């Protein structure tokens, strides 16, 4: 599924992002903006051999099982293919799980690039909320 702005906002929102572990909700937006597009089917590999899914790209090689990150963790105990669903839920609890464990929204390497110190409100302006 490939969201609107306005339409993920709202999902995640709901979800409980809104000014979890002090993000507001612009900054969640503008991470999944980036690293995605919007979308969830979205999946990247990196040089080592791990593999990012889903709407905020998360990393197989500490967060998730795809059965061919050899030596890798899977701290959110999930297929990393239900980090592709059009349900978000499942990318969400994963993400408080990783922007809790010490260096906040700095894990998504396209927030601390392109987000970060930034007019992140204007990822929501509009949005009926
Ligand atoms: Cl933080
Ligand atoms: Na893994």
């Amino acid at each position: 599924k490939v969201f609107g702005r306005c339409e993920l906002a709202a999902a995640m929102k709901r979800h409980g992002l809104d000014n979890y572990r002090g993000y507001s909700l612009g900054n969640w937006v503008c991470a999944a903006k980036f690293e995605s597009n919007f979308n969830t089917q979205a999946t990247n590999r990196n040089t080592d051999g791990s593999t990012d899914y889903g709407i905020l790209q998360i990393n197989s090689r500490w967060w998730c099982n795809d059965g061919r990150t050899p030596g890798s963790r899977n701290l959110c105990n999930i297929p990393c293919s239900a980090l592709l669903s059009s349900d978000i839920t499942a990318s969400v609890n994963c993400a408080k799980k990783i922007v809790s464990d010490g260096n906040g929204m700095n894990a998504w390497v396209a927030w601390r690039n392109r987000c970060k110190g930034t007019d992140v409100q204007a990822w929501i302006r509009g949005c009926r909320l």
